């Protein structure tokens, strides 16, 4: 499997591909990653990859020819998935990460451009994906985050919040690890962790409690808690 990124700043990805999961999986002969710069396929008078929009508008638009050429050199096939980092795209999701981990070749089109030529979108892009309602400067960090979640799904819940976890030391600033965790009584350790899960969910995410098949023990735990409050 292989991932290629079209970027103006191929060096933003320095140290994110040479370390962690990217370093591991790429070393392991699992994924080939290539960075590709624009303006390496530009032919404009200033070697530009953006020009002004027909009809007017404030911004500048990425031109189609450098991008189709970039797809050409990257040996994009009819089954390659070309992902446009688009602020109005479908929000990225675990479902989509599972879907994309099934893909032999992937290309991210990254860029700060206010606009993209519609030719690119109609005949080149297979996928347009957002990071969320917030506004970013470019598609490079989105591209890398999505790559993280996808690569992690390469061969290389219960409905509640997590239970608190503690490690050494037992005491720190007078803040004491709960004693049940050191008693070596695993039935109590698990019962306590479950109680904390119910209580933390009740306090911070009551919607999750509503969608949870509460037992009679769970109801009693929450009721003893909310009475212990008063
Ligand atoms: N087309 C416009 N407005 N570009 C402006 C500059 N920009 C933004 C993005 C972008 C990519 N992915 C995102 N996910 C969530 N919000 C975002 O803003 C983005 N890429 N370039």
């Amino acid at each position: 499997s292989k991932i290629d990124y079209l970027t103006l700043f191929p060096e933003m990805f320095d140290g994110v591909l040479n370390h962690s999961i990217m370093k591991r999986a790429q070393e392991n002969n699992k994924l080939q990653i290539n960075t590709v710069n624009f303006r390496d396929y530009a032919i404009n008078k200033h070697n530009q990859v953006d020009d002004y929009p027909y009809g007017g508008g404030q911004g500048m638009v990425l031109k189609p020819e450098p991008v189709f050429n970039a797809m050409e050199d990257l040996d994009v096939t009819e089954q390659t998935r070309v992902i446009l980092m688009c602020p109005q795209g479908e929000p990225f999701s675990h479902q989509k990460a599972v879907e994309l981990s099934k893909a032999d070749h992937i290309v991210f089109i990254c860029g700060h451009y206010e606009g993209y030529d519609e030719r690119i979108r109609t005949h080149l892009v297979t996928d347009e994906i957002s990071m969320g309602d917030y506004v970013l400067t470019g598609g490079e960090l989105p591209a890398m985050t999505m790559t993280d979640a996808i690569v992690r799904l390469i061969p290389g819940s219960d409905g509640l919040l997590e239970f608190p976890q503690y490690t050494r030391p037992r005491e720190f600033k007078g803040l004491t690890v709960p004693d049940v965790l050191l008693s070596g009584n695993h039935a109590n350790i698990d019962a306590w962790r479950h109680e904390q899960k119910l209580i933390r969910t009740y306090n911070k995410r009551p919607d999750l409690i509503e969608k949870y098949p509460l037992t009679n023990a769970d109801k009693q735990i929450l009721e003893r808690y909310k009475i212990g409050l008063k």
